[PDB]
C-alpha cells in the first residue's frame, strides 16, 4: 500500500505552462505532476506548517481546464482537490457559477485563484514572487485596488453561498473559501496558491489517497482519439494500482462493456511519444489497443482480472447515469457521460425523480416518453437537454406541446429554467383547483326590484362581498337554506360570475319572495363545512376573509 500524489483539477493554461516551467527550471499525458520537494522549493517555510508535506509524492495537476465532469469515478469527482480560475479584473462571469456550482454538488475541497494582478493599473511585476511578498512592495493606492476587486469576488461568492476571504485572512479554513490574487504569466502568487493546496490537503485527505500500489489498476477514460501512425487511443488516468503494456481492460462503449488487451502504454518524452511497461497509480497515459473506437469519454477503466465481476461492476456503475425506467417523470440528455450524471445528480439533488437519463441528440422516442411522463403530473412532461442538438424526427413529433424542452450549454440556467418553469405550473393548479372550491360572497336583495315571485324567484341583486357563481348556495341570515343561483344578467349580460358592488338582475331557484325570501335580505353563500377548512392554502380580500368568518358565525349558531 501507498500513498498517492492528490488529483487536482484547474476550474474555470500558463497556470500550469509557467507552473510546468517552475520545476523544470530545477512526464504524463494530460497530467503534470510537481514532485513534493519542487513544491517545497517554491514554497518557503509557509509549507512548514502543514504536517502531510512529508508524506505525499507531490500534486498530480489534470490539464484538463472546465471537464472535471468527465473526470470521474464511480460516485462522482476523481479530483481530490480543485482551483477555480477568476481573473481578479473582470471578476465573477456564468463559466464560474457552472464550475461552482459543480464544485460544491461534488464536495470537491477548492481553492480560488484570482488571475491577472499583473493588469491592474500601476501594479508593477516582481516574477515569481510569493503574493504577500510582491504586494507589499506596490503603491498603497494599488494595493487598496487590489482588495477592492477581491472584495467584490467575496460579495459574489457571498450571492452563490459561500463565505470566503483573501487567504492570509481566512478565519475557519474549513468553510471559507480561501483566494489567492495570482498572475499565471507571472510567477506572482503561485508559491501561496500551491501551499493553500497543500493546506487542503492537510484539512481534507487521508484515506482518499491511499493505493494498493499491485492491485489490478483502476481508472477512469478522459479522452478517445485519433493520433498520428497510432490509430485510435485513449487516454487515461490511473487512481489505483499498476497497469502493464500486456494487460487487459475492459470499459464501457456506447452500448456495451467490451474489453482490449493493450499493444502499448504511451507517455511525453521526458527531460513524440515514449513507450513503457506499466504505470503506477497517480499516472496519465495513452493507451494503443485494437477494438477501441466507440469507447465512452468518461467511462471507467478496469485492467482485468474475472470478466464476469468486471463486467457487472462497471454495468452497475453506468446503471445509475442511464435509467430508463418506466414510472416517475423527466427525461434527461447530455453530451457526454460527465455531464449526464452531473445534471442527473442536480435533479436528483432537488428529488426530481427520473424517468430518462441518457447520452445523445434529443429523439422522437423521448418524447414519447416526455408524454408518457406526461400523463402523470404536466410537471414531468419536460425534456432537459444539456449541450445536445435536437433531432429533426424529433423537432417534429414533439410540435404538440403539453412537453417542454429545455435547451442550452449551461446546466444551472437549465435547472433554474425548470425550477420556475415548474413555479408557474405549479400556481396554475392550485388556481385550477380552486375554481372547483366555493368561496366566500354576500348578496343583497335589491328592495322595490321583482320581477318574479316563485319558479326560479327573479330579483335585482348586489354583490355585496366576494363573487357569487351560478349554482352557489345562498343562505338565510340565520343559516336556514333559500334556494340557489340559476342565473344572472348585468344590464344585457349574462353572466355566472358577479363581485364588488356589481348588481345584476338574479333568477334563484327554490326561492320565494315574501316567504323564502325578502326585499333588502342579505343572503350568504352557503359554504360547505369541508370547503371552509380548506382556509389553510387557499387563503382572499380583506373582505372575504371578513365575511368568512361571518359566514362561520352565521352556521356556528347550530354546530
Amino acid at each position: 500500500m501507498k500513498i498517492r500524489s492528490p488529483i487536482v483539477s484547474v476550474l474555470g493554461t500558463t497556470l500550469l505552462d509557467h507552473i510546468r516551467g517552475s520545476a523544470v527550471a530545477s512526464q504524463h499525458i494530460g497530467a503534470t505532476e510537481i514532485p513534493m520537494d519542487v513544491i517545497e522549493g517554491i514554497c518557503g517555510d509557509f509549507l512548514k506548517k502543514f504536517s502531510i508535506r512529508e508524506t505525499l509524492p507531490g500534486l498530480f495537476f489534470i490539464d484538463t481546464p472546465g471537464a472535471f465532469t468527465t473526470l470521474r469515478k464511480r460516485g462522482g469527482a476523481l479530483a481530490d482537490l480543485a482551483i477555480l480560475i477568476v481573473d481578479i479584473n473582470e471578476g465573477f462571469k456564468p463559466q464560474t457559477q457552472e464550475a461552482l456550482n459543480i464544485l460544491r454538488m461534488y464536495r470537491t475541497p477548492f481553492v480560488v485563484a484570482a488571475n491577472k494582478i499583473d493588469r491592474i493599473h500601476g501594479w508593477r511585476v516582481h516574477e515569481g514572487r510569493p503574493f504577500m511578498e510582491t504586494f507589499s512592495k506596490q503603491d498603497i493606492q494599488v494595493q487598496q485596488k487590489l482588495d477592492t476587486k477581491v472584495y467584490e469576488l467575496v460579495g459574489k461568492l457571498h450571492e452563490e453561498g459561500f463565505e470566503s476571504e483573501r487567504f492570509d485572512r481566512v478565519t475557519d479554513f474549513a468553510s471559507q473559501v480561501s483566494i489567492i490574487p495570482i498572475s499565471a504569466i507571472t510567477g506572482e502568487g503561485i508559491p501561496e496558491l500551491l501551499t493553500m493546496l497543500m493546506g487542503l490537503a492537510q484539512q481534507y485527505l487521508r484515506e482518499q489517497l491511499k493505493i494498493e500500489e499491485d492491485s489490478p489498476a483502476r481508472g477512469t477514460i478522459l479522452e478517445v482519439k485519433e493520433e498520428t501512425g497510432l490509430g485510435m487511443t485513449i487516454d487515461a488516468v490511473i487512481y489505483d494500482g499498476i497497469l502493464r503494456k500486456d494487460d487487459t481492460i475492459a470499459m464501457m462503449t456506447s452500448k456495451d462493456v467490451i474489453s482490449t488487451r493493450i499493444r502499448s502504454l504511451l507517455k511525453p518524452r521526458p527531460l513524440k511519444f515514449q513507450k513503457v511497461d506499466e504505470v503506477v497509480a497517480a499516472a496519465g497515459i495513452k493507451i494503443v489497443a485494437p477494438g477501441i473506437d466507440d469507447v465512452m469519454a468518461g467511462s471507467p477503466l478496469r485492467v482485468v482480472t474475472d470478466p464476469e465481476k468486471v463486467r457487472e461492476e462497471i454495468l452497475s456503475e453506468i446503471e445509475d447515469i442511464k435509467i430508463d425506467t418506466d414510472e416517475a417523470g423527466v427525461v434527461v440528455k447530455a453530451d457526454t457521460l460527465g455531464s449526464l450524471e452531473a445534471v442527473v445528480k442536480i435533479l436528483r439533488d432537488m428529488y426530481v425523480p427520473i424517468k430518462v437519463a441518457d447520452i445523445g441528440d434529443v429523439s422522437r422516442r423521448d418524447v414519447v416518453n416526455a408524454g408518457i411522463a406526461l400523463q402523470e403530473d404536466r410537471v414531468y412532461g419536460a425534456i432537459i437537454a444539456f449541450n445536445v442538438k435536437v433531432i429533426p424526427s424529433a423537432a417534429q413529433e414533439l410540435k404538440n406541446s403539453d412537453i417542454k424542452l429545455f435547451q442550452g450549454n449551461v446546466i444551472y440556467r437549465l435547472m433554474e429554467e425548470y425550477e420556475e418553469w415548474v413555479r408557474g405550473i405549479e400556481e396554475e393548479k392550485k388556481k385550477k383547483w380552486m375554481e372547483a372550491i366555493i368561496k366566500p360572497a354576500s348578496i343583497r336583495l335589491i328592495p322595490k326590484l321583482v320581477f318574479r315571485q316563485s319558479k326560479p324567484a327573479i330579483g335585482g341583486v348586489e354583490v355585496l362581498t366576494g363573487v357569487i357563481r351560478q349554482g352557489y348556495p345562498l343562505m338565510n341570515d340565520d343559516g336556514e337554506t333559500v334556494g340557489t343561483v340559476e342565473s344572472m344578467q348585468d344590464k344585457g349580460e349574462n353572466l355566472k360570475s358577479a363581485s364588488r358592488g356589481q348588481k345584476v338582475a338574479m333568477a334563484i331557484k327554490d326561492a320565494v319572495y315574501g316567504k323564502t325570501i325578502h326585499e333588502g335580505d342579505t343572503l350568504y353563500v352557503d359554504i360547505p363545512e369541508n370547503h371552509y377548512h380548506i382556509l389553510k392554502e387557499q387563503l382572499l380580500t380583506d373582505e372575504e376573509l371578513d365575511l368568512m368568518d361571518k359566514i362561520a358565525e352565521i352556521k356556528r349558531k347550530k354546530n
